[PDB]
DNA sequence: GGCGACCCGGCGCCCGCTACGGAGTCAACTACGGGTAGGGGGTATCGGGCAACGCGGCACTGAACACCGTTGTCATGTGCCTTG
């Protein structure tokens, strides 16, 4: 499980996340998702950061780095034929 | 045992542009240890603002000469009157 997650954190995100991180932001989500669990309703920021323990700040900082990017070779939708990568300048 | 079908994969394409919708995602943990990165603290080094001098144009110094220009000046020449 050791080799497995060190493997999966430092090797899994296009932008890389350090181990540590990638701690952070694996508890925040999962915590999160308990809350959702629990109160069934989308957690305010406030209540996440007290439950972290720490600040709103980080919690935002986190949250923006906890993303993936979105391929620009994908279909627009629009048509079959265009793509994202040839609609932004 | 090369022919033979047939079989199968495997591939290859599948009119033109504009213009025209949105979007966004399920499964650890903590301890250490370093190294860097930032913070303020203090310090040597560079840059911007004022006083003394030098110029430089012209300006005054007119003073001292020069340039016309003027009415000073005049010993010396025409015109009338008196006498040979």
């Amino acid at each position: 499980r050791q080799a497995i997650t060190r493997a999966m954190a430092d090797q899994a995100r296009t932008i890389r996340i350090p181990v540590h991180m990638v701690e952070v932001i694996n508890k925040l989500a999962r915590v999160q998702r308990q809350m959702l669990q629990d109160l069934g309703r989308e957690p305010t920021p406030e209540e996440l950061a007290k439950e972290l323990d720490m600040t709103p700040e980080k919690v935002i900082e986190v949250q923006k780095y906890g993303r993936e990017p979105i391929s620009l070779h994908t279909p627009l939708g629009e048509d079959g034929d265009s793509e994202f990568g040839d609609l932004i300048e």
